[PDB]
C-alpha cells in the first residue's frame, strides 16, 4: 500500500504524481502552474479532475495545499517517501541518492552547470524538508543514464584546465526518460539489454545513443539548451553568434543566453511553441510552421543518420515524449528524410501510433511511451 | 600562355601565386608577412625560394615589390587578370564576380561577416587598382559553393528577425576548397556530377555533403569556427558554455571566443596545434595527445555518419587538406569509427595516399590534393 510522491519542482510550476512503486499504478497527478501570479491554480486528477485557484499563490502556499489534498483524501498516511526529479548532477552522481547534507552540497554546486534549473528543485526539496519533516527524500538525476559517456564523446575541444578544473563537459538531460524508455524497448523486444536510439521530442527534445543498455552519446550538452530544435529553444548552433550579436547589436551574454532559451527553437522560427499548433498552421498552408516542421524534423534525422555510427545492428529506432508518443505527422515527415538509411513507415500502423510502425523492409520503428514519474518512483522505492 | 595572379590580402600579410590556367601550373607563389612591422619580409618561390626582407616596409611597398619581381622576371607582361580571395559574400554571392563599384559595396556590406577579414580583402582590391590598373579582377569567395544549402538546412532555430534582418545562418568555408575537390572527384568516379562527402582536413577543418556537384550540408557555420575539431579551434560546442564562464569565471564575450578560435581545439586539448605534431607525440605513447585524436577523428566519423541521409548511393567518402592529403595514421583512425557503416580502409594504398584507399567491401574512400590557388585562377579566368 506504500506510495511514493514524486515531484518536478519548476520556477513557477510544480507537477506532481502519488505513485504505488509495487502496483506501478499512478493514483493521483497534478500540476500547480502560474505559481506568484494571480492565476496560480493547482490542478488535482483523481477519480476526477479537481482545479484549485489561488490568486497570488506562492510557491510555499502551493505545498501547504497539495499537503491539506493529501490529508484530507487519506493519502498522508501511505506515503513512504517523496522522490525529486533533479535536472543536473553534474560529474557528482551516476545513479539516486538519498537527499542529506552531503548530496544536497552537491545538488547546489550543480546550480552553475544548469542555473535554470536546479535551484527550484533545491526549494521542492526545502519545503518537502520542512512540511514533510519525517520523510526520507531521494534525488533522481537527468544527467546520471549519461554518465557511461566516454571522454572522447563527452568532452569538448577546449582547453585542459576549463574540462578539468571547471568540469565543463557535455551531460546530457531526460536520462531519466531515456532510461525508462530503453529499458521498455529491451522488454518488448525480449533482449537483455536495448541497443537503440531514443528520440525524446516534447516541450525538450533530446535524442541518445543506447548500446548494450548503456548511454554512448547524447545531443543535450553542458546544459539542456543545446541539440535538437525545441519548443523555446534553439538547440545546435555556431558559438560565433555571441560576438557577432554583442558586436552588432550590443546585447549582453545573459540576453543572448536567454533568447536561446526562451525565444528560440519552433517559437523563434514561427511564432508558436507548440507543436500541435504548429501542425495545424502548417496543415492550413502556414510557411513559417511548414518551414519550423522541416527544420525540427531535419535535425532529428541527422542525428539518428550520426548515432548509427554506434551499431553493428540496431535494435530500433523509439519515438517517444509529448510529441514522439502521439504526433504521427511528424514521425513520418523524419522517417521520409531517413529513406535512404533504410527507414520506412507504414502508414496505418503510424496513423495508429502502435508499439511498432515500420515497415517489412526497414530498421524497427517504435513508439514506446514515457513515464518518468514510475521511474523515479522506483529509484526512490530502491533506496528507503 | 596568359597568366593569373591570385591573391590573398590579409591585414598584415599577402598571400600570391601566378598561375598558368590553361596548363594549371603555378610558376611562382610567395608570401609577404608582418607587413609595416620591423620584421616584414616577402618569400618568392619559383624555382629557389628567395627571401627579401623590407624593415617596416608599408603593404604599399610589399606591392611594389611584388610588381618589380613581376616586372624583373618578365611575369607582367603575360598577366591577364587578378583573382581575389575573399572570405565572406553573405548571401549576396553564389559565385565568383567581376570587381566593380556594385560589387564592391556588397562585398563592403559583408564586412559584419568577416570584420578582420573582409576590409583587408577590400584594401587589397583598391591597392591593385592603383598598381594593376588595366588588369580586370575578380573576387572569389569561401562562402559561395554553400549558397545552395536550402533554408530548413542552413537557417538556425532562432527568432526570425535574427536570421533575416542580420543575416545570422550557417554559411560554412572552405567552399573554393570543396568546390574543386568535388569538381576533381567528378572528373575520376561516374559520368555524372559528384556525389560525395568531402572532408578538408587541414589547420581549419570542414566537412561538406555534395550532391550532384552542389553543396547541400556543411560544417562551419557563421563563421569558420564552427563544426569539426580544429588545430586552435572547438568546432561545435553547446552555447551554454558562455554564460557559464562568462557568470563564473568573469570572462568577456571576446575573452571566451578568443579562447573558442586560438586556444582550443588539438591545441586545447593535449597543448599542441600541429596534428602532426600531435601524431608523433601520441606515437610515443601520450596519452593526451591520443585523446586529442580520439576526438577529432570521431567527430569526423560522426559528421560523415550524419551525411549519410543526402545520399542514395554514395560514391565517395573524400579527404583532402594538409591533414586530409598526407596524415595516413588519422584517415585509418577515421575510417576505423565508420566501421558500421561500410567503411574499410586498405592499409597499403592508404599508407601512399592513393587516390582510392578503400578495400574491397567498403564504399569508395578517396584522397584528393585540394589546389585553393588554382581554383580562383579558373574561376577568374571564366569571368574575363
Amino acid at each position: 500500500m506504500s506510495e511514493i510522491l514524486v515531484l518536478n519542482c519548476g520556477s513557477s510550476s510544480v507537477k506532481f504524481a502519488l505513485i504505488n512503486p509495487h502496483t506501478s499504478q499512478s493514483l493521483v497527478t497534478g500540476l500547480a502552474e502560474n505559481i506568484a501570479t494571480k492565476n496560480c491554480k493547482v490542478v488535482f486528477k483523481a477519480e476526477h479532475k479537481i482545479v484549485k485557484y489561488l490568486e497570488n499563490g506562492s510557491y510555499k502556499d502551493v505545498f501547504e495545499m497539495l499537503k491539506d489534498f493529501l490529508v484530507e483524501n487519506k493519502h498522508l498516511e501511505k506515503i513512504v517517501a517523496i522522490g525529486h526529479r533533479v535536472v543536473h548532477g553534474g560529474q557528482y552522481f551516476s545513479k539516486s541518492v538519498l537527499i542529506n547534507a552531503d548530496s544536497l552540497e552537491k545538488i547546489k554546486a550543480c546550480i552553475a552547470l544548469a542555473p535554470l534549473h536546479n535551484p527550484a528543485h533545491i526549494e521542492g526539496i526545502r519545503f518537502c524538508q520542512q512540511i514533510f519533516p519525517e520523510l526520507p527524500q531521494v534525488a533522481v538525476f537527468d544527467t546520471a543514464f549519461h554518465q557511461t559517456m566516454p571522454s572522447y564523446i563527452a568532452e569538448y575541444a577546449i582547453p585542459y584546465e576549463l574540462t578539468h578544473k571547471h568540469n565543463i563537459r557535455k551531460y546530457g538531460a531526460h536520462g531519466t526518460s531515456h532510461k525508462y524508455v530503453s529499458e521498455q524497448a529491451a522488454k518488448i523486444l525480449t533482449q537483455q539489454k536495448a541497443n537503440v536510439i531514443v528520440a525524446h521530442l516534447g516541450n525538450g527534445c533530446s535524442i541518445t545513443a543506447v548500446v548494450d543498455g548503456k548511454s554512448i552519446d547524447t545531443s543535450m550538452g553542458l546544459t539542456p539548451l543545446d541539440g535538437l530544435v525545441m519548443g523555446t529553444r534553439s538547440g545546435c548552433i555556431d558559438p560565433s553568434i555571441f560576438a557577432y550579436i554583442s558586436d552588432n547589436l550590443g546585447w549582453s551574454v545573459t540576453e543572448i543566453t536567454n533568447m536561446l532559451n526562451k525565444q528560440s527553437g519552433l517559437l523563434g522560427i514561427c511564432g508558436h511553441n507548440d507543436m500541435r499548433e504548429v501542425s495545424q498552421l502548417a496543415a492550413k498552408g502556414d510557411s513559417l510552421a511548414k518551414l519550423a516542421i522541416e527544420i525540427f524534423s531535419h535535425r532529428v534525422a541527422k542525428f539518428v543518420a550520426s548515432y548509427m555510427i554506434y551499431f553493428n545492428k540496431l535494435d530500433a529506432l523509439v519515438f517517444t515524449g509529448g510529441i514522439g508518443e502521439n504526433a504521427a505527422n511528424i514521425r513520418k515527415n523524419i522517417i521520409s528524410k531517413l529513406a535512404n538509411l533504410g527507414f520506412m513507415i507504414d502508414h496505418q500502423k503510424n496513423s495508429n501510433s502502435e508499439t511498432f510502425i515500420n515497415s517489412k523492409n526497414s530498421h524497427n520503428i517504435m513508439v514506446i511511451a514515457t513515464n518518468e514519474e514510475l521511474m523515479i518512483a522506483q529509484e526512490t522505492q530502491n533506496l528507503i
